[PDB]
């Protein structure tokens, strides 16, 4: 998965 690129 990923933590996103918020």
């Amino acid at each position: 998965h990923r933590f996103l690129r918020h």
